[PDB]
RNA sequence: GGCGGC
DNA sequence: GCCGCCAACATA
């Protein structure tokens, strides 16, 4: 049910986080490392894209970095259509998890995906909170929860700050969970 | 990115 | 240089 055309969109008001970073790192840079064509990718698909959509997105995307659109296919194409199930052994892989993301492969220098709670450095994460114009009080609430390592919550908190909401209602534990309870309220 | 093949 | 095959796991 969902169009291309509305991600961007999308990321600013249903993206978590996490994902929402991954995206503008994509659409600034064109390209995006292992790491987060995985986390990423994943994510879009848990979203609802399907393997046709997701190779254009993709594609699109990548053309702009000046490559191959053929040294793309070469390449990327293949592992693309694998996250869906439609190579070697056939796999239809579910998303990342948070604790997944917060627990395993930290992010290097280039690197975009991880957890912000958890792999942005205190004083980079407020200036991201502030980017994305979270008012100064929860800003404060979530580095709090930030420094007691309750990453999970700290979004929460995010979630509940960008939707204008008390109480989130459930307890955050996958970034495509995040997104559906945000489709909920503004869908 | 890793592993694997030439 | 060409290429194949993997990983995940919430979830009402
Ligand atoms: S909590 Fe889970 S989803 Fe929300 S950002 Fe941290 S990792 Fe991505
Ligand atoms: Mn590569």
């Amino acid at each position: 049910k969902i169009s291309l055309d509305q991600i961007d969109l999308l990321s600013t008001k249903s993206f978590p986080p996490c994902m929402r970073q991954l995206h503008k790192a994509l659409r600034e840079n064109h390209h995006l490392r292992h790491g987060g064509r995985m986390q990423y990718g994943l994510f879009l698909k848990g979203i609802g894209l399907t393997l046709e959509q997701a190779l254009q997105f993709w594609k699109q995307e990548f053309i702009k970095g000046k490559m191959d659109p053929d040294k793309f296919d070469k390449g990327y194409s293949y592992n693309i259509r694998h996250s869906f199930g439609k190579e070697g052994k056939r796999t239809d892989y579910t998303p990342f998890s948070c604790l997944k993301i917060i627990l395993s492969n930290p992010p290097s220098q280039g690197d975009y995906h991880g957890c912000p709670f958890r792999h942005s450095d205190p004083e980079l994460l407020k200036q991201k909170l502030q980017s994305y114009k979270i008012s100064p009080g929860g800003i404060s609430q979530i580095l709090d929860l930030v420094k007691g390592t309750h990453y999970q919550v700290a979004c929460q908190k995010y979630f509940e700050m960008i939707h204008n909401v008390d109480d989130c209602g459930f307890s955050l534990n996958h970034p495509n969970q995040f997104f559906c309870e945000s489709q909920r309220i503004l869908n």
